[PDB]
């Protein structure tokens, strides 16, 4: 099947910066989403088959994809619900429930990741979507990256689970600081701490994967199975 740009309708942005569309397939009228990569804008600053060789409830799917002279569209799932970002501004915090049955999605999208040995790097909140029934869906830089990234994989992962589960409960990721120096300062020698109400089990468990050497990081079954998880998703 080879696709182009008259095969659908367009409407309104949804992104920005390296720009997706809503879409429309025009025969079957499936509403999806296209972005339009400009080649140009990357002969400046593969892997399009790692993501189709993919099939996972929390992944986002890509259907297919085209180009043409100055441009590469890829065809991908439209998350209805929008973005977690989004989300996080609108309900300034999480609850443990939301928060601990986001924490398993990832989880779970992270095995069959590694299982299909994908590794994905820092996963920030703008990346993750929303699907119609709100399950989620995975798509400066300093505060998601871990020590190993900015100092002198598997386990980056649980790392970024710590600080999204963190930045999910608390509406802040635990690193913020004043400047990128300060942020690299607290990242690098793990300085962060909780407000009073975040409960016993989400701090063992943001504790666990934010230690700074990586292999002292839970694995991905014991985040699944771990107790303060197995008690609050749904
Ligand atoms: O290149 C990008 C960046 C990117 C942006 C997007 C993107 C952005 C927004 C949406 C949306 C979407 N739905 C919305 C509803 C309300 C407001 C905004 C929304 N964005 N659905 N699907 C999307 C997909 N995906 N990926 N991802 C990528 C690349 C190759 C393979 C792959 F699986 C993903």
């Amino acid at each position: 099947r080879q696709w182009a740009l008259e095969d659908f309708e367009i409407g309104r942005p949804l992104g920005k910066g390296k720009n997706v569309y809503l879409a429309r397939e025009k025969q079957s009228k499936f509403i999806l989403a296209l972005k339009v990569l400009f080649k140009a804008q990357l002969e400046k600053a593969r892997e399009v088959e790692i993501q189709s060789h993919l099939r996972h409830p929390n992944i986002l799917r890509l259907y297919g994809y085209f180009h043409d002279a100055t441009r590469v569209y890829l065809i991908l799932e439209y998350a209805p619900l929008g973005t977690v970002y989004r989300e996080l501004q609108k309900l300034s915090k999480f609850d443990e429930q939301r928060t601990a049955t986001y924490i398993t999605e990832l989880a779970n999208a992270l095995s069959y990741c590694h299982s299909k040995r994908v590794i994905h790097r820092d996963i920030k909140p703008e990346n993750l979507l929303l699907g119609s029934a709100g399950e989620l869906k995975i798509a400066g830089t300093l505060d998601y990256l871990p020590p190993e990234m900015i100092e002198g994989d598997e386990k980056v992962d649980l790392w970024s689970l710590g600080v999204l589960c963190y930045e999910f409960l608390v509406g802040k990721p635990p690193f913020e600081a004043n400047t990128y120096q300060e942020t690299y300062k607290r990242i690098s020698r793990v300085e962060f701490t909780f407000p009073d109400f975040v409960t016993e089990g989400a701090r063992d468990l943001i504790s666990r994967l934010l230690k700074h050497n990586p292999s002292q990081r839970p694995m991905l079954r014991e985040v699944l199975e771990h107790p303060w998880i197995t008690a609050n998703s749904s």
